[PDB]
């Protein structure tokens, strides 16, 4: 039915299981679908937050998704454009008057979504003496007192800061907090059953944590240094991340639940970066690739097995979602790990797409 070589599932399971046996992976889980129907899904290993003993990693285990939160923020911004409350070419200074100054006055909402606003990767918590970084009025003022790294449309520079600003813009346009809007108009509207900005207490023991810092953050009521959780901070499960990726592949709809129009998703999924722009990530330059309206179009094509047009997004954790529209294929995974290793996060993509068969 799904037209998938099941020998690659054994290769995928054996790949994750070997890393868990060698000690460079506590747990691992994945979920893949053809035509909107999951045909393979497995969870491996156990986890501990360093203060307990191991408990079984399951397919419905809740875990922080990190940068995947940016995809929720992107959907929320585009929902407000559909309503006529925002425009992508709006200068940020129109919404946040603290941006009406040299440098910041040229930043538009489009720049924030595409990481071309010239912002640094992140803001400083050390130089913020006596500043409440979780307070929105002070975090913005401290931001505009920091010089910009580039001018607008000068380079693709991945920035946690850009999407915190988007979360503030959402808050100022809708009259409610960023977390309230996303919860109402995305989480409950798409029907996500195990997705929370703050896990209820009856579910905290069901959250996969691999460090004490993750246990500490699980009990926290706010982000430790941001006025919102628009760049990171969402807890979710495989099934919910799969639904979000399927919503994009179906161009805004998931059966009876609709989050966006199909023309809006088509805009989100086409390359929005000017040609020739240099790409940077954490100060280090990376290979140039397509990037949409908060959605990554790289890696795809070239020497990768994913078809051109495959959209994706990764998150520190690690986790990721990859959907191939040409193959009607979607793959999401949880690989909880503290350090990054391409053999543990990127290599399984070769194993999965090598199993895709015709039809
Ligand atoms: C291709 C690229 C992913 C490749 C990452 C490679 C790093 C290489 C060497 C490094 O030295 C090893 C890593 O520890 C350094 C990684 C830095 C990335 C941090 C995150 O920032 C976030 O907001 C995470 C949110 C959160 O933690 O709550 C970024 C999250 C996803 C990135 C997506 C993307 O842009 O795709």
């Amino acid at each position: 039915n799904p037209a998938f070589d099941m020998k690659q599932i054994n290769a995928l399971n054996g790949h994750y299981q070997t890393m868990i046996d060698n000690g460079d992976l506590q747990c691992a889980s994945y979920m893949m679908s053809r035509g909107g129907e999951v045909f393979a899904a497995e969870s491996l290993g156990e986890f501990t937050g360093g203060q307990k003993e191991k408990q079984t990693f399951q397919l419905d285990t809740i875990r922080e998704i990190g940068a995947l939160t940016k995809v929720f923020t992107a959907v929320a911004v585009m929902q407000l454009v559909e309503k006529g409350l925002l425009d992508l070419k709006m200068p940020v200074k129109l919404i946040l008057p603290a941006f009406d100054k040299p440098g910041f006055g040229e930043i538009k909402i489009l720049h924030l979504l595409t990481h071309t606003a010239g912002l640094s990767f992140e803001l400083d918590i050390q130089k913020a003496e006596g500043i409440d970084l979780t307070n929105e009025e002070e975090w913005i003022n401290y931001l505009v007192s920091t010089p910009l790294e580039y001018g607008v449309d000068e380079a693709w520079n991945y920035s946690r800061t850009g999407f915190v600003i988007l979360g503030i813009i959402i808050s100022k346009v809708t009259g409610v907090s960023y977390e309230q809007y996303v919860t109402k108009h995305i989480i409950e509207a798409l029907g996500l059953e195990r997705t929370y900005f703050y896990v209820p207490d009856t579910l905290k023991e069901e959250v996969c944590v691999i460090s004490e810092h993750e246990c500490v953050q699980l009990e926290k009521s706010h982000h430790p240094y941001f006025p919102n959780k628009a760049t990171s901070g969402l807890y979710s499960s495989l099934r919910d991340i799969w639904k979000l990726a399927e919503m994009f592949r179906n161009k805004g709809r998931l059966k009876d639940k609709k989050l966006l129009g199909r023309k809006t998703v088509e805009a989100m999924l086409r390359n929005q970066i000017k040609p020739g722009l240099p790409f940077y990530f954490f100060g280090a330059p990376r290979e140039e690739g397509g990037f949409g309206l908060g959605i990554n179009l790289w890696p795809a094509g070239d020497h990768y097995f994913m078809t051109e047009g495959t959209f994706s997004h990764l998150g520190m954790g690690w986790c990721g979602m990859f959907s191939d529209p040409a193959e009607d294929f979607t793959y999401v995974f949880f690989t909880p790990i503290s350090e990054f290793h391409p053999h543990a996060v990127l290599t399984p993509l070769n194993i999965v797409w090598a199993g895709i068969e015709l039809e």
